[PDB]
């Protein structure tokens, strides 16, 4: 199992892992961040914070446009733009119910 | 940004940053696999299936069983049993 895993191993395949995550969202731009929320709790913004986090644990900067920019594949204004939808109101709702 | 940081640091915070999301989600364990596969198509499932092969690129064996008692925290069967429903 994993406890028998060296840990430069496990640390790299963490790592792959959540890079496979941010292929896997990036493959799916129809799906909202705002459903993300409503539905998990978290979305790809939460992803880039946690990043920001992890970034201090290790002594490095990142800022939050850094860590979206790595997230998204592009800056996320750019983002925005060419693929978010706003919210319709029974997301707006869903979101105020969670 | 992320292209400046040394690559040791961005691969320890991209770990970190999954072992994060796994934290997350067994603290929604409300949040049903179903529903993940339905708004976001993927699940904690997909999660274990990704680890597992993340220890193949790695040279190492981690199976299903193994990789899922990571994800979840605890072997799948008793995960089930305690936290799974029917879908609605
Ligand atoms: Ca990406
Ligand atoms: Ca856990
Ligand atoms: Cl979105
Ligand atoms: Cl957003
Ligand atoms: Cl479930």
């Amino acid at each position: 199992g994993m406890a028998d895993i060296d840990q430069a191993s496990k640390t790299e395949m963490e790592a792959a892992a959540f890079r496979h995550l941010l292929r896997h969202l990036d493959e799916h731009k129809d799906v909202q961040n705002i459903d993300l929320m409503i539905q998990a709790d978290f979305c790809r913004n939460c992803l880039a914070k946690w990043l920001m986090e992890a970034a201090t644990e290790q002594g490095v900067e990142l800022d939050y446009d850094g860590a979206r920019e790595y997230v998204y594949g592009m800056p996320f204004a750019e983002w925005k733009t060419l693929y978010q939808k706003p919210a319709s109101e029974a997301q707006l709702a869903a979101f105020e119910a969670k």
